[PDB]
């Protein structure tokens, strides 16, 4: 039998990850030749990240720890603004470096919710003595924590449990669009994802818009969408990761200010959980199983997906 898979979600949400994922556990997975690919990507990551740190300081007024430092920012764009690709030298390493580990560098990467970061931004830049090297050549994680914009339509077929599987990636506009979605309407299962560190976020263009509203809002027209009764709903609440972190220091009242709860991994995660399965109308007939991941962990996506593959075949 051959089961269909729509991954459905916001942007930046997990689904390239999820899809890579699939890579990995059920295929070949990346060869060194392969995650060479992605050396650029990795550097274009990591040059992006720390310039976008740099450029939060004077727009949140936040000076360096050390003035030597502002040669360094000036240094920064002299590399970054000659450079056309992702490239990596010992004297830009440096740069980044001393940058990174300056306190009002730090200062400014802790309140990162006020500006547009790369979630992997830090993780890059903790292992920039290892990714600096002049042979580098990047890891599954660092594949796995690229950031690359998928705007066609992306699929993979694996097969697991003599079950052949079709996983349709579409992105976040497509899976916006109220009318043409309507061609997948006999999807087996549909996967939505949601970023559970986005509460305390605000859609950048926007900029007051928080994104976990507005998955909120596009899960309710998904799942409350007269294609898909027939349709299994799977919710990634994704990035649980981030949000344990998160939460220990930016309350969900952020979120949700009607929350009475306390701010804990366990009663908050709770509270989104809930907030996104009551959106479903057809909650006597329709039942949506929900699942906390870690996109990036290839065992906790293993797990799931194991989970996820054993309601399908049962329904
Ligand atoms: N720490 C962490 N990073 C993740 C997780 N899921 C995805 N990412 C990162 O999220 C950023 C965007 O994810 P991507 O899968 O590209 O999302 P898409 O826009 O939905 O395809 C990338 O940097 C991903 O590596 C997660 O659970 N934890």
């Amino acid at each position: 039998r051959e089961v269909k898979l729509l991954l459905l979600g916001a942007v930046e949400s997990g689904k390239s990850t999820i899809v890579k994922q699939m890579k990995i556990i059920h295929e070949a997975g990346y060869s060194e030749e392969e995650c060479k690919q992605y050396k650029a990507v990795v550097y274009s990551n990591t040059i992006q990240s720390i310039i976008a740190i740099i450029r939060a300081m004077g727009r949140l007024k936040i000076d360096f720890g050390d003035a030597a430092r502002a040669d360094d920012a000036r240094q920064l764009f002299v590399l970054a603004g000659a450079a056309e690709e992702g490239f990596m030298t010992a004297e830009l390493a440096g740069v980044i470096k001393r940058l990174w580990k300056d306190s009002g560098v730090q200062a400014c990467f802790n309140r990162s919710r006020e500006y547009q970061l790369n979630d992997s931004a830090a993780y890059y830049l903790n292992d920039l003595d290892r990714i600096a090297q002049p042979n580098y050549i990047p890891t599954q994680q660092d594949v796995l924590r690229t950031r690359v914009k998928t705007t066609g339509i992306v699929e993979t077929h694996f097969t697991f449990k003599d079950l052949h599987f079709k996983m349709f990636d579409v992105g976040g506009q497509r899976s916006e669009r109220k009318k043409w979605i309507h061609c997948f309407e006999g999807v087996t299962a549909i996967i939505f994802c949601v970023a559970l560190s986005d509460y305390d976020l605000v859609l950048a263009e926007d900029e007051e818009m928080n994104r976990m509203h507005e998955s909120m809002k596009l899960f309710d027209s998904i799942c409350n969408n007269k294609w898909f009764t027939d349709t299994s709903i799977i919710l990634f609440l994704n990035k649980k990761d981030l949000f344990e972190e998160k939460i220990k220091k930016s309350p969900l009242t952020i979120c949700y200010p009607e929350y009475a709860g306390s701010n804990t991994y366990e009663e908050a995660a709770a509270y989104i959980q809930c907030q996104f399965e009551d959106l479903n109308k057809r909650k006597d007939t329709k039942e949506i199983y929900t699942h906390f991941t870690c996109a990036t962990d290839t065992k906790n996506v293993q797990f799931v997906f194991d989970a996820v593959t054993d309601v399908i075949i049962k329904n």
